[PDB]
């Protein structure tokens, strides 16, 4: 793991972010973490999941349903450490919670706690995909949680240019 981030605006003394696409990051990068917005299946169909999937040629599917099946669901706000394959050392699966489906935006909260136990993190916002959560707030928490330091990859240039204003 270099962790050899580049070309991040500081947000604050410990959140950075880039407009980027997380994977083209993460094979720049070669984080020791980055973190996954996953379901509490690990099931990852689309959004950033899907992609950091993909990326792996399917090996983090295989990887997280095998632990499932094992283990059972995660929690909503949890998180679990499964291999980073090709992207990292590690990968962060993180459960933001489906706030379009009803689960309490406060879980955010503990969603983003669990970036503390990492002294540095290669993630995209939280629930910011299909579970709806709006990105500026996810951006908050993750400001106001979140201690160690995390460079956030977001890919569009239109939500980057928003975010970075507010």
């Amino acid at each position: 793991p270099v962790n050899s981030f580049s070309g991040y605006l500081k947000l604050t003394d410990n959140v950075y972010i880039k407009n980027a696409d997380i994977v083209e990051e993460a094979k720049k990068v070669k984080p020791t973490v980055v973190v996954n917005a996953a379901n509490v299946y690990l099931k990852h169909g689309g959004g950033v999941a899907g992609a950091l999937n993909k990326a792996t040629n399917n090996a983090m599917q295989v990887e997280s349903d095998d632990y499932i099946a094992t283990n059972g669901p995660l929690k909503v706000g949890g998180s679990c450490v499964l291999s980073g394959h090709n992207l990292a050392k590690h990968c962060l699966h993180v459960v933001g919670p489906n706030v379009n489906k009803g689960e309490d935006i406060q879980l955010l909260k503990s969603a983003y706690e669990n970036f503390n136990q990492h002294e540095v993190l290669l993630a995209p916002l939280l629930s910011a995909g299909i579970f709806g959560a709006d990105p500026i707030h996810s951006l908050r928490v993750c400001v106001d949680t979140v201690r160690t330091n995390v460079y956030l990859a977001v890919f569009d240039k239109n939500l980057y240019d928003k975010l970075v204003s507010s």
